[PDB]
């Protein structure tokens, strides 16, 4: 897994996971 960062706490992520916004595959 990918651990989570501190940038995702916004609409811009369309309420996607934290693997699925910090690290994009």
């Amino acid at each position: 897994g990918c651990p989570p960062c501190l940038a995702l706490f916004s609409p811009s992520c369309e309420e996607l996971s934290i693997q699925e916004c910090c690290c994009g595959w």
